């Protein structure tokens, strides 16, 4: 079961723009069934960079592409949970980090992240809502605001307010 | 949980810059340091890696990994050293000459031929005659910076070899 190796954005699906991108569907039981599939990649034209579970109509979708991609855009959905694979989520920082969308979620010093929709133990105005695109899901590092330091996060720790995340540079020679 | 980290076989790290953290403790199994990592509890640093000394059966637990500035990556029969992904750079910097990812897959989803293997392709590119490429199991991997980037030779007897689909640290804002 490789499922909670996955990036999970509930209520959401992908669709295509562009037509000539390719989908793999199947009629399935639960969700882990199409997340082992897709890491082993068995029986798909394509590397598989993300599925859907769409609990109504009980199906697999698998993406060769992911939310990131040009020609995709997310769907809202209650029945469908979007599952993309961390090996395609860029997992290093560009300049400060601004688009940075991976799933690093403790600090530099080796605290948990709290999360952004919590006000425990710290109150903060970044609400997920207030700052859309920037992806300030669960409890990941992020920087909002681009900010000089990079990703950070408020800490699970009451005496330490926030601390940046320790997320290498992409490219830095 | 052990299935996050790549697997580098006897080998170790060295740090040269002393100031570097590191956490050790005699345990049973590696699968227990893999635990301990990546739930990073009662560690003062973000666990990067960990190596699992066979012999005296300790994990030793890493803020940094292979790619770190000032790390020795050095032989020995008796560990094993596990990389967490989320540290390994997962895209490409002009050809990918220096990808070390673990992606196995080609672009149109064939699983990797293991570098080792001559079956069902036969070929020169042996890990010993290419030191320092990670011409390790059947990772996708560009040793002469050749122009589609990191491709492997194909477990499909009628594709020799294929690109993978990793994606340029330049796809994605
Ligand atoms: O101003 S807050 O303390 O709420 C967050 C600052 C981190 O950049």
């Amino acid at each position: 079961n490789t499922i909670h190796e996955f990036k999970k954005s509930a209520k959401t699906t992908l669709i295509k723009i562009d037509p000539a991108l390719k989908i793999k569907t199947k009629k399935v039981n639960t969700a882990d069934q199409c997340a082992n599939r897709c890491t082993r990649n068995k029986g798909l034209p394509f590397t598989c960079k993300a599925f859907v579970f769409d609990k109504a109509r009980k199906q697999c979708l698998w993406f060769p592409f992911n939310s990131m991609s040009s020609g995709v855009k997310k769907e809202f959905g209650h029945e469908f949970d979007l599952y993309e694979n961390k090996d395609y989520i860029r997992n290093c920082i560009i300049g400060k980090g601004r688009s940075y969308k991976g799933t690093v979620s403790i600090t530099k010093s080796g605290i948990k992240c709290q999360p952004w929709s919590s006000m425990i133990p710290h109150e903060h105005s970044f609400l997920p809502s207030s700052y859309r695109g920037k992806d300030l899901q669960e409890n990941y590092c992020r920087n909002p605001r681009g900010e000089e330091g990079g990703p950070w996060c408020f800490t699970s720790n009451p005496e330490v307010r926030y601390e940046v995340c320790d997320i290498p540079q992409c490219s830095e020679v």
